[PDB]
């Protein structure tokens, strides 16, 4: 299943995404096991907290944690866990956790997908309270597991999400 | 997953319906790749509407226009997009949209899975609600898609269903 | 998919469970296709009943009847249909139907998965009221299917439980 | 509030019913209070079990147990608890329970106000696993709560209905 | 109740609005009695569709055709039926239906009590996808109710909002 | 409506809630107006942040603030804003926020109401996690709005609680 989807129709630009956690989602954390096929329960949030924006990652990708490539998908109504969204990239968020370094990319659907957000071409397009939100989201939500947090380092827009994914795929390959 | 899956137990009659679209779900149009074996996120509705009934398609089968028999199941409440239904034939939707000819079938589960609609023995027996409501679904949904349309022929029964099942299932194995 | 996750990691006691029914949801009995490696409807809950708590099975595990272990895992949140949980045992509901004897765990997740659990650390632990639903929800929810029946005997511990995960992996390799 | 909405613009036949809890809502048994004009938290129900149908009463009325007459309406959808529904009458359910006899009709909005209820006539009209449905939750209900029990006796049709219409507005006014 | 809330605190443009119709709720279309305080199911929408906005009306105003003035407010989560929302205007459709003239407002909250809308200042600022659903929406959710019909003449700004409250409020006065 | 709901069938101890936010609700903030008797929407939730619990307040009562005693109340399902619960206490949240001092009861339905609470006898049966979720809740959801803040001081038991009642009901009637 995972394992088998393309990382993109047209990399870096033109991406693939599986959905872990919808936008809004009672607060379980799911991680895909590319290995199996399928969802895992990876942990219950401690602080109860949702994310705000669809979660996924990238497929045949590989970034620096050796985890696939992560990725933030904003949508009109959230997405279904374990399914297959084209996006395109709007930037990123870039932060430090208790595992390391961790970048999130923040992506839209593909245009003819959603026309919705096809205003959306930026990082800066994106509402200061959309931004805030995810920012507090990745600030809290960790908050009451013993041994893991998060900082902050800022945003950057398209050109450092394009190299993350083309890093990320050249990594997987080995 | 869904390449796998038989046509059905007893063809036409005691077909398979992969479920893509539950009925009542938010306006997200779902798509089955049977060479990904996953669900995939076509389109977000441009009209917001809604399918009244559960979506979905036989698996095995390859209608006029390339794709699986489409499938219209009722049942007293919605079912998991990605799952599997035992069905039965109570007759069809004709149409003809921008990319031709467009048969949708109108089902109900088996009456073992599904006591509930054993009532229901052909189209005719449909609440007219249900079946204006239906209609009027498919002549407005792709009111906000440039270059799409529909145009809704007429209703007809169960043998028409049957024909269409039986020609899917011998144009899918070439 | 279903037919490649492993029992557990440290049988008996640290095993997984594949959801096929989230705690609360709509009345509808989805049985794993392990051929299929799909959710299938297997019927509309004639009593329209719901399941007071999650329900799924141990893959890789063949119980008297032909069938998995069964278990109903407790989460303060309902799980994902088709999802995957590292769970451990509380106990035990023995009973027999109208295929014979019917004997299903109760379980919770790993600690780390759901911190919120770890207290529960036998079957005596868990609410009077939340034993007393289960278990009239399995003495009625097939009242309205013909040749279906269900009489509870009672309840057994961690032990017991135990030993029908060995006994299940056990014939489940021949 | 709910004190001064009339019993129906053409008693009996033609009434009105505050719903108390909207069909499927989860299992808490809300009552409302003429003297507040606010709904109260009666009880969580023991069991579980959810009302098949919107429930409620006809205001301006006083049953034989001193509290107004009881209805069942059944909708497309559930109705919103604390809303007015004009309504028509198909027939009762008989039953005694704990405190003595029983009655609670079985009603469908004006056809005006639900055109998909229309060709419901009286309570033959009715599927029979919704009536099965109905009767098997009053039978099974208050199974957990000390005290409380119920014994169905039967169904009767709209003019018995209308009876126990005109009987509650008499006794209402004195 | 619904009859003592102020049509505003500064009016035109410091307005009230009570809300009848969630964004996005299941197709019923609730009216508030003013002379009830209670939410009156007026019918079953015919053609299933949703409000894709909140819909209600602001008290103490009488439009031309002898109801309060209707205001469709848009929010990033869909606001409780009954509850009372401070609101701004952002412009109007204009249409005529079965019963002639027929202006709706479109507005958002109050700064601060919806910080995420500010940004919209007009009718302009809204996505045109949206503009084109609620467009849409009103052309097509009578469809299936002999004798009723719209026509959308067009949209109009702030000024035309303003002149609307302020009739209504001089209307209802006498 | 709400102005004329007694404090309480028995002060401090067997007192009335009347609920604003539900457990788990999407994040608004709604606020009873006793003038209105309605509910009046407060502002959009910076943060995002969900209510851990049920949110009220007891009706007859004036804190401190000039507000009425505010309560957190823990059931199995969430209840309906704007209906009414019978309560007992558990103990108190202390906190001091931008307006001074700021103490939350929390609090359980009578047992009566709510069998599956009854074992909760103070504050000190609350599971940790969600004793924890509360305090990180109050902590964090006032972070995106300016001039707003909150420490919080401690837990209180049972007696504090009734204090904070006798006090409320005390400074109410002057
Ligand atoms: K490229
Ligand atoms: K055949
Ligand atoms: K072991
Ligand atoms: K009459
Ligand atoms: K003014
Ligand atoms: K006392
Ligand atoms: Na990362
Ligand atoms: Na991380
Ligand atoms: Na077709
Ligand atoms: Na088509
Ligand atoms: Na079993
Ligand atoms: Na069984
Ligand atoms: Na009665
Ligand atoms: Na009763
Ligand atoms: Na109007
Ligand atoms: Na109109
Ligand atoms: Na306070
Ligand atoms: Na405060």
């Amino acid at each position: 299943s995972f394992s088998n989807v393309p990382a993109g129709k047209d990399l870096p630009q033109d991406f693939n995404v599986i959905i872990e956690i919808p936008a809004q989602s009672e607060p379980v954390k799911y991680e895909a096991d590319k290995a199996l096929g399928l969802l895992v329960v990876d942990r219950f949030i401690g602080t109860g907290m949702r994310y705000p924006v669809n979660y996924g990652f990238i497929p045949q990708t590989l970034s620096g944690d050796g985890d696939p490539v992560d990725v933030l998908v904003i949508t009109p109504f959230p997405l279904l866990a374990g399914s297959v969204v084209r996006a395109r990239a709007l930037g990123m968020l870039k932060m430090t956790d208790e595992s390391g370094v961790d970048a999130k990319l923040v992506a839209v659907p593909h245009d003819k997908v959603c026309p919705m957000t096809a205003n959306l071409k930026s990082i800066d397009d994106v509402p200061a309270y959309l931004k805030d939100q995810i920012k507090h989201f990745f600030e809290q939500y960790k908050a009451l597991e013993k041994g893991k947090w998060v900082k902050v380092e800022g945003w950057d827009g398209i050109d450092a999400a394009h190299k993350e994914i083309t890093d990320g795929v050249a990594n997987f390959k080995k």
